[PDB]
């Protein structure tokens, strides 16, 4: 689809077999998720963004499908406020920016 | 143009007249940027993301040209490590989301 920006780019996704809302972000190297139970192993990572630094959890290689178009990447859990599509899913999904 | 996100989608911007290079963000409500000695009234804003909150600078009816598109709106001002042009000027530029 073609998204404007008046509201906020929420989609749903699935990942784990459970569905979420999430935003796509293209100001997001990385995908960051709420703390949430993902099957499998993982890897303790640091995160930055605009008011500092988090723990979070790495996953890679996670089947993650968003608005109907299936990705496999890396998904970061932690307390991030809102559950962010970044740059590393967008561009599997084909996703640009048009103006 | 058609932007692609393997790499940030860093733009030239110009505003208070100077060129400063910033990233077309669809995750950012508003317009955040690096500081800077704007002249003219503001107010005091916190905005949140990833890490926690910062405080910022509101200045309204600010122009700024994005990638030779003009614009007009609210640009906050503050310790943040990137210059984000937020969904309020996006819009402005006719910018999309697309796949
Ligand atoms: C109210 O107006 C606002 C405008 C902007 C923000 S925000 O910056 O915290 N954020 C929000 C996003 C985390 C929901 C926008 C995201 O795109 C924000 C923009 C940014 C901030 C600091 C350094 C680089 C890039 N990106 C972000 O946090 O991405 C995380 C996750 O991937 C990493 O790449 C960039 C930094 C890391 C918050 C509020």
């Amino acid at each position: 689809p073609q998204i404007t920006l008046w509201k906020r780019p929420l989609v749903t996704i699935k990942i784990g077999g459970q569905l979420k809302e999430a935003l796509l972000d293209t100001g997001a190297d990385d995908t960051v998720l709420e703390e949430m139970n993902l099957p499998g192993r993982w890897k303790p990572k640091m995160i930055g963004g605009i008011g500092g630094f988090i723990k979070v959890r790495q996953y890679d290689q996670i089947l993650i499908e968003i608005c109907g178009h299936k990705a496999i990447g890396t998904v970061l859990v932690g307390p991030t406020p809102v559950n962010v599509i970044g740059r590393n899913l967008l561009t599997q999904i084909g996703c640009t920016l048009n103006f």
